[PDB]
């Protein structure tokens, strides 16, 4: 589950 870059992840 990848979402907003400053808190949630980009790597999935």
């Amino acid at each position: 589950g990848c979402c907003s870059d400053a808190r949630c992840a980009w790597r999935c």
